[PDB]
Order: C-alpha cells, then structure tokens, then sequence
C-alpha cells in the first residue's frame, strides 16, 4: 500500500 511495490528506494521512493 504505502510502498510503490518496490521497497528499498529502488525508484527513489520506497521502504
């Protein structure tokens, strides 16, 4: 939900 399905700031935003 909160993470753009790509955690670890792969596309800049994530967790």
């Amino acid at each position: 939900a909160f993470q753009p399905t790509t955690p670890g700031n792969s596309p800049g935003v994530g967790h």
